[PDB]
């Protein structure tokens, strides 16, 4: 038993609601919260942008550092950081980024990353401002995580037609 409250089952381990991210972390305090993230943690819109705002920039000043120690994430990997007020720890992911002609089968490889975490709440990986198929990236999901994921879909209208159009 955890503490997401509201949300459709799709799956064994996958559950989707229509929530703002932001504050489904702040009520919940998840274990982990997943971040839209690019390689270069530049967290300046979108769920990043967001998340950010939420912690008051401390996830971007922890980010920096990061960067300068570590240098660039891959495209279709992710690195463990604080979840400051949000969440114990944040799952920065890097879905590909359509906008930048980014391969979209490395899609799969970024839900992958949720494997290592046995609960999470989540965005749909390179939806939004990535410009990937809301639908597909839901597919992927279903079909690479096998730990339980809880989904935030923001916006109403796109929630909807995720559920409905859901085999
Ligand atoms: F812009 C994006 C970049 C990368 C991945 C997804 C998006 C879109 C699609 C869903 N999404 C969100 N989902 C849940 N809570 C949210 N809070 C603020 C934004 C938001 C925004």
């Amino acid at each position: 038993v955890n503490s997401f409250s509201g949300y459709l089952k799709l799956t064994d381990n996958v559950y989707i609601k229509n929530a703002d991210i932001v504050e489904e972390a702040k009520k919940v305090k998840p274990t982990v919260v997943v971040n839209a993230a690019n390689v270069y943690l530049k967290h300046g819109g979108g769920v990043a942008g967001a998340l950010n705002k939420a912690t008051n920039n401390a996830m971007q000043v922890e980010s920096d550092d990061y960067i300068a120690t570590n240098g660039p994430l891959k495209v279709g990997g992710s690195c463990v950081l604080s979840g400051h007020n949000l969440a114990k720890h944040c799952l920065h992911v890097v879905g590909p980024n359509v906008n930048k002609g980014e391969d979209i089968q490395l899609l799969k490889s970024a839900y992958e990353n949720f494997n290592q975490h046995e609960v999470l709440l989540a965005p749909l990986l390179s939806a939004g401002i990535f410009g990937a198929d809301p639908i597909h990236s839901l597919r992927v999901c279903v079909d690479t995580v096998r730990t339980n994921v809880y989904l935030a879909v923001f916006d109403k209208n796109l929630y909807d037609k995720l559920v409905s159009s859901f085999l």
